[PDB]
């Protein structure tokens, strides 16, 4: 079974296991051996084709790896087909910036054919480069058949959705004020907004319209947004909110009364009270007369004007906003727009034609001013809407657009979330229940050219809709021959006109593509081409027992996907979502090709290996907040953990077979208390770790096996080496080897979602079959000991603190001490079973447990300045001193009687309270404390002449085993040694010659005065020459 350990990168090692993964179809196979198996049913999100992974997108890909793999060794049968998503603005602009150009006129001047083919080419680039990615994280899902949005078949499954939400009557076309980019010139979903909002500080103005046929009368009219100022067609009052005329110097002024005292500052008197009802109807003079309105600038009631802020007389400009348009459509008044698709002035505004309009908010004012219809301007500071790919401000423009009407359905939307099981719990009615509850319909038509063609096609004479579900219905209502190879995208939909079941007359496609999330929502049903395919597959593959992507998907796929499927089945297409926070820098930054702080993944995969990766990404923090991450992690991940097991797998390997050790024969086996503890630890972490995966606590089950392997390495391997060094198959040694195996295989078990590549290979060399076709490891009550294991973690407690009092007086555990005594309150601790363990780690001849430390400490006494000063006046020192000169006895009984009088110089005797006096507990001479409040440890430190030559003598016999080992000799050779060194060394060697013989296989001992071409070690600060003769 076993072959070898060998001198390997963890580059070389996981790509010699992808190998095996590849030659065994492993991945398949571990599908495959489910058939019959209870199924767990996940949906890939498809990542965007259009760049390179950076170091965030390996967190899902891990994570969801976790689960599969975890859920293939419980018994489930967890299917994986890939997917890429490939339309869209995320992929357009990209291949605009590869080809220069910019704009949709550029774009028809290039070619919309060759345009969408340099798309093609572009995605397909980034799907290898992506695959590569997940390939060598180890990420198993099935990338040789996925599902691809620009596929036909996909398509056509969309179109199919489409069309039914259209038999529904949920798709319409209607003209609406909706959110828009001026750069990517289309409007956007509710969802793209909210993923781009950003703080911004613009002016908010006051202006003056004049009154119709009075004189000197001025409505004060307020706006957020002057450069909808020129298509003013209305100003909107609260009919029941009472508005003030009020005199101010020359001019009278209308404004609200709740607000006149802030909008009229230093001088006024109101003359008279209005209702707003009353204002209704009286016409004005608009601050700019560029645009004609043959119906407006008159003043209107609308039940949204607010007396908390502005004037309570409200611009309305019907093109630029929700409220203005529907003001204005209800009274009869004129639909102007004064902005092109670009966001620029259109020639109805001469001054400012072809600019930006944001950008003209500061002429915009000082015109105002030059107009003498300025009164107040403000800074205004607030949350503004920003495109979430080319970063441009959004605007809000009238346009017609292609809805699908999700708020028909809300309650269900809602129904649908309430089942949904959701990590961290506080999305289901935080970020993805409040975007819910202010849920609108979903615009789903851009006006661009790579995407799914939305597939409704309208009649020129009559304007009757009908929407193909497939490539058939295309092909029966069509006026002309359509070739079954007809490939849906633009322009070669749009060369397909139908005839209409109405008139007879021409139906042509509507123009639009659709939104991409349209495309990724649509994924549960065209992944399979439901209904046209695979309908028993889809069944089985419907819903999602969970899917695992990033926070940014509440607004984006996990909305998505729940709109699709309740629009189209009504059904939540998922039970589960596991919502994972964004990687970030060290620094807490956003990682950005433009910052250049994203790390290569790749690179991190060549240098660490995929398995210290996916360990820091796992266990350095929980996958739920922003995480913060860096190589040092993924460094620390692999010199801590991964070397840690490799180190282990081949320390076993190599000494079983140089013992012969074979797992299929029976020992005799004689088990230590360690093997337990070792083995009761292994199925308590078994435990753990499983109850944590239950519950997708992934952080919490890889921090206890991470305990578990520090605490085989650092203490079962470490204090059981000998048993493997040793010669002869005994039972200890056998039973070392079983409790090493066992170890080995069910830690590999335990480890295989995790770090699937050194799982693999220390279990697939240890027992000949991969680990990813096993079922994970149960907990055998029957080998948990948690008495065992309670007394071990005392025992390493008081070892460490051993360590430290060490460490702390410069004692090095190779210089025997004579004594640590542990002060324990209580008798918890079967303390003799482990004296052996505590002596040979700390070096100490005795091992004495006291339940008290009167016999290791003493008290010295001082005097608090701070409580007795006024009382002793000049006698302070020496009552200080005095104390300072007490014995230990009196020490003892001040701290037990608590009252003391000290008898000065002059024998003056004074009385001292408990307060006046500062106690000291010291440890008695020659001996040094560590406590942490349940143990306490005391060394003696002291050191006679026999202590530091019995030292000597173990420095003595390290050098010469050192030296053996260097000339390669046999281990059953026995040798002559000769040794020279000073008095010290003399002394120590004759003194402890015993020892010396014990512990080296020495035929004979001589101590030479000199000796020829001898080898100088270091023994200590010593300098010792030796010597081997015979059998070298
Ligand atoms: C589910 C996929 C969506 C439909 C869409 N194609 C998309 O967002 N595609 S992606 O490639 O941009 N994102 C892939 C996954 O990576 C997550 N992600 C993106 N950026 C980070 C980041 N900085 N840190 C951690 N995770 C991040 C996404 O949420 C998605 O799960
Ligand atoms: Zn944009
Ligand atoms: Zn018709």
């Amino acid at each position: 079974m076993k072959e070898v350990n060998v001198r390997e990168s963890s580059q070389e090692r996981e790509q010699r296991i992808q190998q095996q993964w590849q030659k065994g179809n492993v991945f398949q196979q571990s599908v495959q051996n489910r058939e019959g198996y209870p199924s767990f049913v996940f949906y890939e999100g498809p990542p965007t084709a259009n760049g390179l992974p950076h170091v965030g997108h390996a967190l899902g890909r891990t994570i969801k790896d976790v689960v599969a793999r975890y859920k293939t060794m419980t018994g489930h049968q967890v299917i994986r087909k890939a997917g890429w998503d490939t339309h869209g603005l995320p992929v357009e602009l990209g291949v605009e910036k590869q080809l220069g150009i910019s704009g949709k006129h550029d774009i028809e001047k290039y070619g919309v054919e060759a345009f969408i083919n340099k798309c093609k080419e572009s995605v397909f680039v980034y799907e290898k480069q992506q695959r590569t990615f997940t390939e060598q994280l180890g990420y198993w899902v099935d990338m040789e058949d996925p599902y691809i949005t620009l596929e036909n078949s996909y398509i056509e499954s969309v179109w199919n959705v489409l069309g039914t939400i259209h038999d529904k009557g949920l798709l319409y076309k209607g003209h609406r004020v909706s959110p828009y980019c001026p750069s990517c010139q289309t409007s956007l979903s509710s969802h793209e907004v909210a993923q781009g909002y950003k703080d911004v500080k613009d002016l908010t103005v006051t202006v003056k319209f004049k009154v119709k046929n009075r004189d000197n009368e001025y409505f004060l009219g307020w706006t957020t947004t002057p450069w909808t100022l020129p298509s003013n067609v209305a100003l909107a009052v609260h009919e029941e909110m009472s508005y003030v005329r009020a005199e101010q110097g020359d001019s009278v002024y209308i404004v609200a009364e709740a607000l006149a005292d802030k909008v009229l500052k230093g001088e006024y008197s109101v003359l008279s009270h209005h209702k707003g009802n009353e204002l209704k109807g009286m016409s004005y003079e608009p601050p700019f007369n560029f645009v004609k309105v043959e119906k407006g600038h008159e003043v209107v009631t609308a039940d949204y004007v607010t007396d908390q802020s502005g004037t309570g007389v409200v611009h309305l400009a019907p093109a630029y906003g929700e409220d203005d348009y529907r003001v204005v459509k209800e009274n009869g008044f004129s639909f102007v727009n004064v902005v092109d698709e670009k966001g620029q002035y259109t020639s109805e505004v001469p001054p400012f034609q072809g600019r930006f309009v944001k950008d003209c908010d500061v002429d915009i004012v000082r015109y105002l001013a030059n107009q003498d219809v300025l009164y107040h301007k403000e800074k205004h500071e607030h949350s503004y809407p920003f495109c979430w790919r080319c970063d441009s401000p959004l605007l809000y423009y009238a346009n017609e657009s292609w809805f699908i009407q999700t708020t028909a359905l809300k309650e269900q939307f809602l129904k649908n979330n309430e089942s949904v099981k959701w990590y961290p719990d506080h999305i289901k009615h935080g970020r993805f229940g409040k975007f819910l509850e202010n849920m609108v319909d979903w615009n789903i038509s851009r006006k661009r050219y790579w995407g799914t063609p939305l597939n409704v096609w309208e009649c020129e004479g009559c304007q009757h809709q009908v929407a193909p579900k497939s490539i058939k219905e295309l092909q029966k209502h069509a006026s002309h021959y359509v070739d079954d190879s007809i490939e849906l995208h633009k322009p070669y939909v749009d060369d397909v006109q139908l005839t209409c079941p109405v008139c007879s007359g021409e139906m042509k496609r509507t123009p639009e593509v659709i939104d991409v999330w349209f495309d990724s929502g649509s994924m549960p049903f065209a992944q399979y081409h439901y209904p046209f395919e695979n309908s028993e597959l889809f069944q089985k593959q419907f819903p999602a027992d969970v899917i695992a992507e990033g926070i940014d998907q509440t607004r984006g796929w996990f909305y998505s996907l729940m709109a699709v499927s309740t629009l189209f089945t009504g059904k939540a297409p998922y039970k589960r979502v596991l919502s994972l926070g964004h990687v970030l820098d060290e620094n807490g930054q956003k990682m950005s090709k433009s910052k250049g702080n994203a790390l290569d993944p790749v690179d991190l995969i060549h240098t660490f290996g995929a398995d210290a990766l996916r360990w820091a990404l796992l266990a350095d923090s929980a996958p739920w907040n922003p995480k913060k991450f860096s190589e040092r992690v993924v460094q620390e991940a692999k010199s801590k953990v991964i070397d840690t097991l490799v180190n282990v797998y081949g320390f076993y390997v190599l000494y079983a077979k140089l013992d012969g050790y074979d797992p299929e024969q029976t020992y005799e086996l004689k088990k230590t208390k360690l093997d337990e503890w070792i083995l009761s630890r292994l199925h308590s972490t078994v435990k753990r770790a499983t109850v944590h995966l239950e519950d997708y606590g992934f952080t919490s089950a890889a921090r206890e096996i991470a305990v578990f392997i520090e605490e085989l390495s650092n203490w079962y391997v470490r204090r059981s080496r000998d048993r493997f060094w040793s010669e002869g198959m005994d039972g200890e040694k056998a039973a070392a080897y079983d409790t090493l195996h066992e170890v080995l295989v069910t830690l590999s078990q335990l480890l295989a979602p995790f770090t699937p590549f050194v799982a693999d290979d220390v279990h697939e060399n240890l027992t000949g079959k991969s680990v990813h076709l096993a079922d994970y490891p149960a907990c055998d009550q029957t080998k948990v000991n948690e008495k065992l294991e309670k007394e071990m973690a005392a025992v390493l407690q008081v070892v460490e603190l051993g360590r430290s009092i060490r460490n702390t007086h410069s004692l090095k555990v190779k210089q025997p001490l004579q004594s640590l005594s542990l002060v324990v309150t209580e008798e918890d601790v079967e303390w003799k079973a482990y004296r052996d363990v505590i002596k040979d780690e700390l070096n100490v001849k005795n091992f004495n447990v006291e339940q008290d430390d009167d016999k290791l400490v003493s008290y010295v006494l001082k005097l608090d300045f701070k409580q007795a000063g006024p009382k002793f006046g000049k006698q302070v020192n020496e009552v200080n001193q005095a104390l300072k000169n007490l014995s230990e006895e009196k020490g003892k009984e001040f701290v037990e009687q608590g009252k003391l009088s000290v008898t000065l110089a002059s024998g003056e005797n004074l009385t001292l309270e408990t307060e006046d006096v500062l106690v000291e507990k010291v440890p008695k001479e020659g001996f040094a404390v560590a406590s942490n409040g349940m143990y306490t440890a005391v060394l003696d430190t002291a050191l006679t002449e026999e202590l530091v030559q019995e030292g000597v003598a173990r420095e003595v016999i390290r050098a010469v085993q050192d030296y053996r080992k260097k000339l390669d000799l046999p281990v059953n050779s026995r040798i002559n040694l000769e040794l020279s060194g000073d008095e010290e060394v003399q002394k120590a060697v004759a003194k402890f010659e015993t020892l010396l013989q014990e512990n080296l296989l020495l035929h004979s001992l001589s101590v030479k005065e000199t000796i020829k071409n001898g080898e100088t070690v270091k023994v200590g600060t010593k300098q010792v020459v030796l010597r081997v003769l015979n059998q070298s």
